[PDB]
């Protein structure tokens, strides 16, 4: 019966060689997991339609199809194509043939059936010369047959099987094999069977964009059916076979209308064409007429289907498209000439009627209409009765009838009354005569002036109207005004003299129906964004499809306020934010598993124990270790505007000079660019006037630093984790990039003294000279920079070193293993590349001009039309390079901005220690550590986090003799049977003393005073 | 849409000044370590340079002055409305800018007729691409217009953003010492407050 | 190629090789070299002499140092370093200096300088 | 910018008053069209560096 085609019918679009890379191509290609009709050889097979293609393909084992019959009517009266392969021959023919009810060929063939006619053969064609078991097939032979526009083009392709079922799964492409140069109108089709298993599939195909993977030997291993599903659609958009986690805005949604509204005036009058056309006689050029046509039926289709008319011309309107169309009048203006002076009777013309007897409006949107008159107008002996003006001291303003008959002053001498030298008469007449020349003969011209539906028409051609349908989305005509929309009852009160409603933005917002005077309002038809969330292709092929700004009632299903989510499940649970939707909404894979939606968790919740006498203070401390990853540069550009624009071509650049300096200015900026991506690196990296090297013996105090230090055994003196950042982040158009002015070793070189100094002399190295400090003093100071006493360190140095150590392998192992934690700095070599690859897409572009190619436009082209071709194609490529280079001005803005960040960080957080809060890190920073990165800088903020908090009771202060004792550092305590004074950011509880506390006042001004004693020492 | 809805906004101030005022800046570093607001200011004052008794001896005094001139905010906030002019002019900027494009449609840009479908309503195809290139030409270049200037747009508030970032992390979930960074005179403490498109 | 393949694509589209119509073998077609060319100059208020860098081309079609900025015509390579006066890229910084002639060499990052770090010294 | 004024965008003169001086307005507004075309993309490209 029907199967399912499993992603078979896949062929080479063309004979272009492509090898890696994914090529996406719009052609007729079968679609994937269509139904294919499923026909037997044994127990007789009909014919099938033949309709813009056919797949066919079928499994053999001992060649039991042989042929195919396809054509129209297979009844000699139309050329058909017969192929048949009897074992011996392959056989092509355009012959024209009588068949039988059932056409066979028996096993050599032993009855006739093969066909019964041999008339008006076209082509032929023979090749070279070379069982009925049933079982599982050994041969699948499938086949793509099409026509296009005369080529009838056979692509198959055979393999080898070892199987029964019908249509493996597999994907194999069809290679071209035959193109016959016939253009055969093919409507129906047969195949022909061997009769003393083997079955056959047909499918059809249908026009759909596909994406195909070309791989390194440039064969077709993979596709996309790209209007197979939202994920296939995805697929397309990014030009790629694997999708990351993500939302991906793919198409668009739009409300199709349902059927036509034509609505016109309700007028039966009919227009007197007749009594203009055929007229007994016509006026003169100085005097013609002009007749209004106005509330009334025109049917132009009359006129213009006629074969009487000597021209019909028409500017500004199609002489074809005129009945759809209505005005708020039309005038006729008629007039006989000369049928040489047919030429001047056009806006834009001069000539001796053009300036002083009929000129038109530059702007003219009507008709030229003539037909000759010689066996009308003219008489014999020359008819005088024409008169024309061949002189005037002034030119006619467009649609002007100079009847006056003054006495033309050629000169200064007195005229009106004299008709002697330099005074004549300008009027002059015509003796129209059946003899004379066809140039001479008389013509009827009348030019029909249409104005556009700027106001209320009243003349519309002879079309009934419909009726209206409201509420839906439909395709409006009202008095030739057009549009689409759903027309809906309004309560705008039109005045009565008011025919058409405005929005804010001159959008047509309602109209009034000219039958029934009733106001309508215009509301386009709901249309919207379509996004695809999906998980990544690694985890699962399910997605969901958010209809952006739209109601689900004309497309489970969850409405939200971003739109009317499909596929996602509505969950009451908040969660982290994975796949942002809007408006609080966010997705992602949960739990089988399936695509959830829910509102976003902001965080955990949590309540602070507050209360006016409790603190808590830490007892505990965590070394941390985080890592900022900051751009720096961007690889830099420089583009030859003239090789990109008008490559090898000198008549092209010779066009591109008379743009003056556009390309300077392009090479001026990006050179401006490239000399700032320098500018920034220097900034960042160059802030040590000397190159500063570790001693030998690495005694840091237990801290471990090998894994930033540079590694002496390596072919290129990059720490550890600099090479693990190296291996994580990965033109002939006159493209070209140049070279960074400081190549990576020399930044690996930077960082090494920056890192040297920081070790040996603190910040010392900054502000001066590098004075060398131990290591473990010099983290009695950054201790000390946060309010925590140096001996705190001193005691726990094992430990502290112990956890710096921890945390820098754990670091190692996030670098090693996430490779989205550079996706800072991924993203804008991606942004970098991407541009590129447009800018050189640009290339193929026509603009507008009949090629791309420049080359193939000027081999084919004489220059006196190629410069029109090429200047489109200079004005399309020049557009594109402005907006890239606009474009990475932007960016080198952003990456300045960067740049002066991490600039600003070395020198506060590396050269010294920051008091700015969460500027290097959370937590309180104590050092920091640059490491390079390809085109960035990273940060690693080594920072300490108070953590194993108690419950302490507090004091503002102790009254001791009636004076009020204030602590010094620290506040003070209470375990409850003690007090003590202690650090605010780490527990470690001291006796109260004199030494310790201050005195100021007494006690009876301070809230929250408690009674105790201070001893004295 | 926004991702981050107003409810969503007014919850993060929220938790933001409940840990400014019942934790200090130690919600920031780690863990949120609960402390007396009287003793938190203790502390802000001694961080510019005030020792703590000041603040003890006359808290009465600083609570009223506190508390008056919140009120006066409130007062100009509740009056005065260029206060937000610079919030208003952006709001205006992005209005303006679509307005314009959206007035851009009804140009002719050489074109006999501003709207496609008269043209091809009255034009047959052969002379009706010439024109309607002209207005796929003034459209496109429209709308690149608009989209650069979005960018250069975004650009500057991109860098307001990373502004006020700044200044949340460093006087809100801190104590600045930069002067004139968080307002004139000594930087106590601030609090944010949510507003449309921005933050206070 | 298959046999049914005539012409080559690069990733951009361009012609990447073609098959000879009358000897079927596949031909690359890869453009014939190009390159900016800049020139290093000292100020004309020092000397009229000048260097020339044909970029991203090697020198072998046009004393001469071939860089990997591209081939240098005109300057002396040194192998002493300095710092950077006029860059040309890829660490190369030219400078006028000693007659006196146009010199190329790698740049210096600075003095070398070691820090006398010890666990008991301040 | 200045210096755009005196390119031709393609039009037989870059002097806009010897275009109108020498054509009648139908083959006129052509020539003008591609002058006016050019000074616009130039002030805009000043705009957007500006
Ligand atoms: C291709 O052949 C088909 C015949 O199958 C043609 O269809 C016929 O078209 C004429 C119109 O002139 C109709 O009167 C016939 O009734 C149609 N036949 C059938 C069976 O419906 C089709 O027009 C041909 N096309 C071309 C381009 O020649
Ligand atoms: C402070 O915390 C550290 C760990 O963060 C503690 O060190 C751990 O102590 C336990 C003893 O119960 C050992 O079993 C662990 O192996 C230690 N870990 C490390 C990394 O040293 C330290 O004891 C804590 N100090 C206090 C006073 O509580
Ligand atoms: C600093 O840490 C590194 C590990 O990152 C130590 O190197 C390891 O040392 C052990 C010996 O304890 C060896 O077995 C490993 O094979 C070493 N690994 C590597 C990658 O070298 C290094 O010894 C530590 N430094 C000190 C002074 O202990
Ligand atoms: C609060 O801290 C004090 C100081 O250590 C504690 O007093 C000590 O308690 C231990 C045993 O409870 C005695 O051996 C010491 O002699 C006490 N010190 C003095 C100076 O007398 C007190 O117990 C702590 N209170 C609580 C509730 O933990
Ligand atoms: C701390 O000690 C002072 C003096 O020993 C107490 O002051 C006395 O308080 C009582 C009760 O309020 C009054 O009747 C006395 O007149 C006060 N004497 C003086 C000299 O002020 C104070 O109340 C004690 N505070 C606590 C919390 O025990
Ligand atoms: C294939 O055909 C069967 C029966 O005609 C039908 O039920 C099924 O939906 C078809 N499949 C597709 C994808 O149209
Ligand atoms: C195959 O068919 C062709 C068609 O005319 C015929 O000439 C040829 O002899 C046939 N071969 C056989 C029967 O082996
Ligand atoms: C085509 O075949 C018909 C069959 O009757 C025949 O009459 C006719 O002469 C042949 N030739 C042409 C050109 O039609
Ligand atoms: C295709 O590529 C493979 C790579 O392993 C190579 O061995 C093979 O010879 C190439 N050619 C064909 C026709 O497979
Ligand atoms: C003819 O037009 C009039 C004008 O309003 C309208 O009232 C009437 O219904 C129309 N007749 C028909 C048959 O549509
Ligand atoms: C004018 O007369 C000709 C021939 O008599 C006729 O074909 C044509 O249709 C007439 N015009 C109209 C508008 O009927
Ligand atoms: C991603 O795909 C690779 C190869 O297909 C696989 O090895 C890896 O485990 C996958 N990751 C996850 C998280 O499934
Ligand atoms: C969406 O459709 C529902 C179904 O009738 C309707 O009740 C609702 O008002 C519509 N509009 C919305 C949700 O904005
Ligand atoms: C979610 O909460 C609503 C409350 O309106 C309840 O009706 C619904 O059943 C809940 N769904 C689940 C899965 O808990
Ligand atoms: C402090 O006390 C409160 C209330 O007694 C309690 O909820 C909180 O967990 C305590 N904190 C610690 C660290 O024990
Ligand atoms: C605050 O402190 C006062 C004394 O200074 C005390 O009476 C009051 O109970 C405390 N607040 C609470 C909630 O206990
Ligand atoms: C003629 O063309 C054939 C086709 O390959 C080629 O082999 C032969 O060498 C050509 N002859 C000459 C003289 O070029
Ligand atoms: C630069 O030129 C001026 C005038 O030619 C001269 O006075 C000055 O000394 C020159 N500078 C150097 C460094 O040679
Ligand atoms: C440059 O030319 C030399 C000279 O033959 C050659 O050895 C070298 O491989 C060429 N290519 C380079 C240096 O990239
Ligand atoms: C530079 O060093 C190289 C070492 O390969 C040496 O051969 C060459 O002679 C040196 N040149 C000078 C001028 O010292």
């Amino acid at each position: 019966a029907y199967t399912n085609s499993f992603t078979r019918g896949v062929y080479y679009p063309d004979k272009v060689f492509r090898s890696s890379v994914l090529h996406s191509t719009q052609d007729l290609f079968l679609p994937f997991f269509s139904n294919v009709t499923w026909f037997h050889a044994i127990h007789d097979n009909p014919v099938l339609p033949f309709n813009d293609g056919v797949y066919f393909a079928s499994t053999e084992k001992s060649n039991i199809i042989r042929g195919w019959i396809f054509g129209t009517t297979l009844d000699s009266k139309t050329q058909s194509l017969l192929i048949v392969n009897n074992a011996t021959n392959v056989v092509i023919k355009v012959c024209e043939f009588q068949f039988c009810n059932d056409p066979f060929l028996g096993v050599m063939e032993s009855e006739f059936r093969v066909y019964s006619s041999a008339n008006n053969c076209t082509f032929e064609y023979v090749s070279q010369p070379f069982e009925g078991k049933q079982g599982n097939f050994k041969n699948l032979r499938e086949f793509v047959f099409k026509n296009i526009d005369g080529y009838f083009k056979i692509y198959s392709k055979h393999t080898p099987i070892n199987l029964v079922r019908d249509l493996p799964q597999g994907f194999s492409a069809l290679e071209p094999l035959v193109d016959l140069p016939i253009g055969i109108n093919i409507t129906r089709f047969q195949t022909l069977l061997a009769l003393h298993a083997a079955a056959y599939y047909v499918g059809y195909l249908q026009p759909r964009t596909f994406l195909l993977k070309y791989n390194e030997n440039g064969t077709i291993t993979d596709a996309v059916d790209c209007a197979l599903d939202p994920l296939s659609e995805t697929k397309c958009t990014l030009k790629s076979f694997t999708v990351e986690k993500g939302i991906y805005q793919t198409s668009n949604f739009r409300v199709q209308p349902t059927e036509s509204i034509v609505r016109f005036p309700n007028i039966t009058n009919l227009c007197p064409f007749g009594e203009v056309f055929n007229a007994t006689r016509f006026a003169s050029v100085y005097a013609w007429n002009r007749k209004r046509i106005s509330n009334c039926v025109a049917d132009y289709s009359v006129l213009y289907n006629s074969a009487s008319f000597s021209t019909f011309k028409c500017y500004g309107v199609s002489p074809t498209k005129l009945n759809d169309l209505c005005f708020t009048n039309v005038y006729a203006d008629s007039f006989v000439i000369r049928g040489d002076e047919v030429r001047q009777i056009a806006p834009g013309q001069t000539g001796k009627i053009a300036d002083y007897n009929y000129k038109l409006p530059d702007d003219f949107t009507g008709c030229v209409i003539a037909w000759n008159s010689n066996n009308l107008d003219s008489k014999v002996g020359g008819n005088y009765n024409y008169l024309y003006r061949l002189f005037r001291k002034s030119n006619l303003k467009p649609f002007e009838r100079d009847i006056s008959t003054e006495i033309y002053q050629a000169g200064s001498t007195p005229c009106n009354g004299v008709e002697g030298f330099n005074c004549y008469f300008p009027l002059q007449s015509y003796g129209f005569q059946p003899t004379n020349g066809v140039g001479y003969q008389p013509y009827r011209v009348v030019v029909l002036s249409f104005e556009l539906l700027h106001a209320p028409a009243t003349v519309c051609g002879p079309k009934k109207s419909t009726n209206l349908v409201k509420n839906k989305c439909v395709n409006f005509n009202f008095n030739g005004l057009t549009g689409t929309g759903v027309l809906t009852e309004s309560n705008k009160k039109f005045l009565p003299f008011q025919q058409f409603g405005r929005d804010i933005a001159d959008t047509t917002d309602a109209v009034r129906d000219p039958q029934t005077l009733e106001i309508l309002d215009i509301t386009p038809c709901s249309f919207g964004g379509v996004s695809v969330i999906t998980p990544g292709t690694n985890t699962s092929n399910q997605v969901a499809v958010l209809y952006q700004d739209v109601n689900c009632t004309e497309v489970n299903v969850f409405q939200t306020r971003a739109g009317c989510l499909i596929g996602a499940e509505h969950v009451n649970n908040s969660y982290e934010c994975d796949i942002p939707i809007g408006a609080g909404i966010c997705a992602s894979y949960q739990t089988s598993q399936s695509i959830i939606a829910y509102t976003m968790s902001l965080g955990a919740e949590n309540s602070v124990a507050y209360s006016n006498n409790s603190i808590a203070i830490p007892t505990n401390f965590t070394i941390s270790v985080t890592t900022e990853i900051l751009p720096v540069s961007m690889t830099k550009t420089s583009v030859d505007c003239t090789m990109y624009i008008c490559g090898d071509s000198t008549e092209c650049s010779n066009l591109l000079l008379q743009y003056g300096s556009f390309c300077t200015q392009l090479n001026r900026a990006l050179t401006g660019i490239a000399v700032e991506q320098d500018k920034n690196t220097q900034e960042v990296f160059a802030q040590v006037k000397q190159i500063y090297k570790t001693p030998p013996i690495k005694d840091f105090g237990g801290f471990n630093f090998s894994q930033i230090l540079p590694d002496p055994s390596k072919p290129s003196k990059r720490s550890f984790i600099e090479d693990l950042l190296f291996n994580k982040v990965t033109k002939f158009n006159g493209l070209t990039v140049l070279p960074p002015l400081l190549t990576d070793e020399m930044i690996a070189q930077y960082t090494s003294a920056l890192l040297a100094g920081t070790i040996t002399s603190g910040w010392t190295f900054g502000a001066g000279a590098a004075l060398q400090i131990p290591f473990a003093m010099q983290m009695a100071y950054r201790f000390n920079g946060i309010g925590v006493t140096q001996n705190v360190l001193y005691e726990n140095q094992k430990l502290i070193a112990n956890q710096f150590n921890s945390a820098i392998g754990k670091i190692q192992d996030s670098l090693s293993s996430t490779a989205s934690a550079l996706g800072k700095l991924q993203d804008v070599v991606n942004q970098n590349a991407q541009a590129l690859n447009t800018l050189v897409k640009q290339l193929s572009s026509n603009f507008g001009a009949i090629s791309s190619v420049l080359n193939d436009i000027l081999s084919r082209l004489d220059p006196p039309e190629a410069e029109v071709q090429i200047d489109r194609l200079i004005t399309g490529r020049l557009q594109s390079l402005q907006t890239y280079v606009t474009q990475q001005l932007i960016r080198a803005a952003e990456i300045r901005a960067s740049a002066n960040l991490a600039a600003t960080k070395m020198s506060e957080c590396v050269l010294g220690q920051s008091k700015r809060v969460d500027f290097c890190g959370k937590g309180y920073h104590l050092m920091s550590f640059p490491q390079s990165a390809p085109h960035g800088v990273v940060f690693l903020h080594v920072t300490y986090v108070p953590a194993q908090e108690k419950n302490f009771t507090t004091a503002p202060a102790i009254c001791h003799d009636g004076k009020a004792h204030f602590p010094r550092e620290g506040v003070f305590v209470s375990n409850g049977t003690h007090w003590f004074v202690t650090q605010r950011n780490f527990y470690e509880p001291q006796i109260i003393t004199t030494d310790n506390t201050f005195v100021s006042g007494n006690c009876d001004v301070v809230i929250g005073i408690v009674n105790n004693t201070v001893y004295d020492p």
